[PDB]
């Protein structure tokens, strides 16, 4: 395992066909979980499953500009399950980042933050145990 919080270098930023896989656990009574790709201080994609919002299970993605939350892109399927080990793929696109979970494609999410290059860091955080984070170019 690796203590979370955890910081993922992304050295001069991401670019397309850049695969950045997250490799753990799901907590057994987990809330949220939370992917930030970081350029400086504003939040290029934030990746944030919620295990209880008003009962429901949801992803929210959104991006932070300036220290604020813009529109949220909200999606019901929910791959992940407590207890359970899963795989997080973020491929970046030329427009958008692709998420699949446990080899199952689960949404895109256009691009806000238009420098690429200086998406330098992926912060990882919430209830999960973080067995690895790494990237690969396919
Ligand atoms: C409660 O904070 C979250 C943010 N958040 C979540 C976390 C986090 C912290 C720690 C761990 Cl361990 C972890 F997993 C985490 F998700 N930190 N900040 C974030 O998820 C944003 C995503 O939009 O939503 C909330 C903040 C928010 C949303 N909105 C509006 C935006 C326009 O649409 C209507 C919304 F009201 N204004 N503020």
């Amino acid at each position: 395992p690796l203590i979370v919080p955890y910081n993922l270098p992304l050295p001069g930023g991401v670019v397309p066909r850049m695969l950045i896989t997250i490799l753990g656990t799901v907590k057994p009574n987990a809330n949220r979980i939370a992917l930030d790709f970081q350029r400086g201080n504003d939040v290029a994609f934030h990746f944030n499953p919620r295990f209880n919002e008003n009962n429901r299970r949801v992803i929210v993605c959104n991006t932070k500009l300036d220290n604020n939350w813009g529109r949220e892109e909200r999606q019901s399927v929910f791959p992940f399950e407590s207890g359970k080990p899963f795989k997080i793929q973020v491929l970046v696109e030329p427009d958008h980042f692709k998420v699949a979970v446990n080899d199952a494609h689960l949404l895109q999410y256009n691009h806000r933050v238009k420098k690429l290059n200086e998406i330098s860091k992926l912060g990882i955080s919430g209830d999960i145990d973080l067995t690895s984070a790494s990237y690969t170019m396919i």
